[PDB]
C-alpha cells in the first residue's frame, strides 16, 4: 500500500485544478493520499520528509480514520487542501516550520473520530470525556497523531533538531485545538478587535496563533466553500452524523435538539442559513481581513448562502 503510494504522480491534468479554493477532492478517492503527497511537495518542497517515511504515516493516518459519515479520511484530505490552498497564497507569511506542521495538523486533526460531539461525550461520561475535560476529541485527535508518529519508521520529523521538533509538535497541537467549533468564538472575536483596532501583529506569536487556528477554523468548515453540487452532497454526511448521534440520545429515550433529531429534517435549509450566517460567513470574512488572497473562500460562502436562501424560498 505504502510502497505504490511512492509511486505515485499526481496526473497532469490536475495541476491547475488543485490550486484552486473551491477544488473538490471528491471524484479522486484513489488518489487522495497521493494527493496529499502532491501538495506537501509543493508547499514544503520535496527535500522536506523522507518519502518512505511520509508514505508509512499518511496510510496509517488513513486506516485510523473510522468509517463514520463525515469525520472521515475525505475530510481529512478536504481540510488538508484548503490549508494548501491558504498557504499557496500566502507564500511569503508562513514559516518553513509552519507549513509542515499545518498541512500534517489538518490530515490529522480529526483523527480516530466517532462521530460523536465533545458534549456527548461528556454529557454520556465517555471514557475520552474522563481524560479530556475540555476540547476532548481534539486532545484525542492529537493523542492519535502522536502515536502515530512514534511508531517505527513514522517519525516524519526525525530530520528535525530538538529544538524544531518541540516546537512543531506545539504548532499541530494548538491548530487541532483550535479546530474545537467552541474556542473559535471567542478566537475570531478578538481577532477583529485587533483588526479595527490595528493592533494585529504577526510577529508576535499570540497572533500568529489565533491566525493559524481561525485558518484552522476555515479550512475545517471549508465545506461550505465548494461549488454547490459539492456542498449540498457534504451537508448530507454531516447531518446523518448529527442525526446518528441524536439517535443514540433517543436510544436512551432522551429527545435531542432539532439539529440532531432526523425527524426535524425539514429545518435543515434554515438551520444551514443561521449556521451560514452566525458562523461561517462572519469566520471567512475575518480571514479575509486578515489574509486578503484567501478573498474566494469568502465569494464561494456566499454563493452557498444565497443557495440555501433559493432552498427555503423554493427556487
Ligand atoms: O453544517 C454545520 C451545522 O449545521 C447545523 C446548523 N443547524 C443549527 C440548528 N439546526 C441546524 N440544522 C438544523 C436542522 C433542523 C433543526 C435545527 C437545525 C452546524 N455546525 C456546528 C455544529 C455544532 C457543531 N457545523 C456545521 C459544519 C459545516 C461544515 N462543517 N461543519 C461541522 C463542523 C463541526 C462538526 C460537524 C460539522
Ligand atoms: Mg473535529
Ligand atoms: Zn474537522
Amino acid at each position: 500500500e505504502w510502497q505504490g503510494l511512492m509511486q505515485f504522480t499526481l496526473p497532469v491534468r490536475l495541476c491547475k485544478e488543485i490550486e484552486l479554493f473551491h477544488f473538490d477532492i471528491g471524484p479522486f478517492e484513489n488518489m487522495w493520499p497521493g494527493i496529499f503527497v502532491y501538495m506537501v511537495h509543493r508547499s514544503c518542497g520535496t527535500s522536506c520528509f523522507e518519502l518512505e517515511k511520509l508514505c508509512r504515516f499518511i496510510m496509517s493516518v488513513k486506516k485510523n480514520y473510522r468509517r463514520v459519515p463525515y469525520h472521515n479520511w475525505k475530510h481529512a484530505v478536504t481540510v488538508a487542501h484548503c490549508m494548501y490552498a491558504i498557504l499557496q497564497n500566502n507564500h511569503t507569511l508562513f514559516t518553513d516550520l509552519e507549513r509542515k506542521g499545518l498541512l500534517i495538523a489538518c490530515l490529522c486533526h480529526d483523527l480516530d473520530h466517532r462521530g460523536f460531539s465533545n458534549s456527548y461525550l461528556q454529557k454520556f461520561d465517555h471514557p475520552l470525556a474522563a481524560l479530556y475535560s475540555t476540547s476532548t476529541m481534539e486532545q484525542h485527535h492529537f493523542s492519535q497523531t502522536v502515536s502515530i508518529l512514534q511508531l517505527e519508521g513514522h517519525n516524519i520529523f526525525s530530520t528535525l533538531s530538538s529544538s524544531e521538533y518541540e516546537q512543531v509538535l506545539e504548532i499541530i497541537r494548538k491548530a487541532i485545538i483550535a479546530t474545537d467549533l467552541a474556542l473559535y468564538f471567542g478566537n475570531r472575536k478578538q481577532l477583529e478587535e485587533m483588526y479595527q483596532t490595528g493592533s494585529l501583529n504577526l510577529n508576535n506569536q499570540s497572533h500568529r496563533d489565533r491566525v493559524i487556528g481561525l485558518m484552522m477554523t476555515a479550512c475545517d468548515l471549508c465545506s461550505v466553500t465548494k461549488l454547490w453540487p459539492v456542498t449540498k452532497l457534504t451537508a448530507n454526511d454531516i447531518y446523518a452524523e448529527f442525526w446518528a448521534e441524536g439517535d443514540e440520545m433517543k436510544k436512551l429515550g432522551i429527545q435531542p435538539i432539532p439539529m440532531m433529531d432526523r425527524d426535524k429534517k425539514d429545518e435543515v435549509p434554515q438551520g444551514q442559513l443561521g449556521f451560514y450566517n452566525a458562523v461561517a460567513i462572519p469566520c471567512y470574512t475575518t480571514l479575509t481581513q486578515i489574509l486578503p488572497p484567501t478573498e474566494p473562500l469568502l465569494k464561494a460562502c456566499r454563493d452557498n448562502l444565497s443557495q440555501w436562501e433559493k432552498v427555503i424560498r423554493g427556487e
